[PDB]
């Protein structure tokens, strides 16, 4: 996509959270809200940035945030990435404020799997799958964002043992993160139940440089996040399956889609 946004029609509304900001884009001096990501940076962060832009340019799917174009970023001697803006924001902000039923959360889970299967079918890994990077376009439509860490296959509290211990990252490693993301959904991203809160409670906060190693030891011993309240046993077993220590015993996102379809159906009625 070679779409170019002219800086002259861009007015900043707010920062969204690399840095992503919300702009109005209005050439008739009433128009479209857009999210714009901008790259301070130096040590080949620039090449990673070119990677992100090129990855997003090629991805087109209902459950992946839509690429809209680029604009000259004279101030960082780069491009800025222009994306669709989603007003409800990320599930991290939305879920604490609302009380979503199980069937709806399962639908979100299914849609995340669809976007991720698509991504994997493109030979890309995401490496940052967490509730905070899942955006809610409408009450029944989820989109995966934040491709900042995404890579062509040649967040430590969301990472599988092979990532933490060996610095490897498989398709199966994104499936582990999906498991943790699904746990977030079922706890409505309550901070007191969050993966950092729960794992720091076991590890403690006085382990010098060894936090990650301690986390790894607990995972390899088979320690896992608890069953959220009113998560069905079968959904908890699905999560535990996304968390197999051995990467090859995890389901793929392709495996997960028909299962999640079926369970959503069951809880919907
Ligand atoms: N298209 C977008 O990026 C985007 C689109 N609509 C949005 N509405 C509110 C935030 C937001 C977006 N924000 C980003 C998203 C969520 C949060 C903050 C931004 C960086 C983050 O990593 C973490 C991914």
């Amino acid at each position: 996509d070679p779409t170019v946004f002219h800086k002259r029609y861009l007015k900043k509304i707010r920062d969204l959270g690399g840095k992503v900001s919300l702009y109005c884009y209005d050439p008739t001096n009433t128009g479209e809200m857009v999210a714009v990501k901008a790259l301070d940076a130096g040590p080949q962060h620039r090449s990673g940035w070119k990677q992100e832009i090129d990855i997003l340019r090629t991805l087109y799917h209902e459950h992946i945030i839509k690429y809209k174009g680029c604009c000259e970023d004279a101030g960082a001697a780069s491009l800025q990435l222009v994306m669709e803006y989603v007003p409800l924001g990320s599930l991290r902000d939305y879920l604490p404020r609302h009380s979503i039923g199980l069937a709806q959360l399962l639908l979100f889970a299914q849609q995340i799997c669809e976007g991720m299967a698509y991504l994997h079918a493109q030979h890309y890994i995401h490496r940052n799958l967490a509730a905070r990077n899942v955006l809610l376009d409408n009450d029944r439509l989820v989109k995966i964002g934040d491709f900042g860490l995404a890579k062509a296959v040649p967040p430590v509290f969301w990472y599988a043992p092979e990532c933490l211990k060996e610095y490897k990252f498989y398709y199966a490693s994104d499936v582990w993160s999906f498991g943790v993301t699904l746990y977030e959904l079922l706890t409505h991203c309550d901070s007191s139940q969050s993966p950092p809160t729960k794992f720091l409670e076991l590890i403690g906060l006085a382990q010098g440089q060894m936090t990650v190693l301690r986390l790894t030891e607990l995972l390899e011993r088979g320690e896992r996040l608890p069953r959220p309240d009113k998560c069905p046993a079968e959904v908890y077993h699905l999560m535990k399956n996304c968390w197999e220590t051995e990467a090859s015993f995890r389901p793929t996102f392709e495996n997960l889609i028909p299962i999640l379809k079926t369970v959503h159906e069951k809880y919907q009625g």
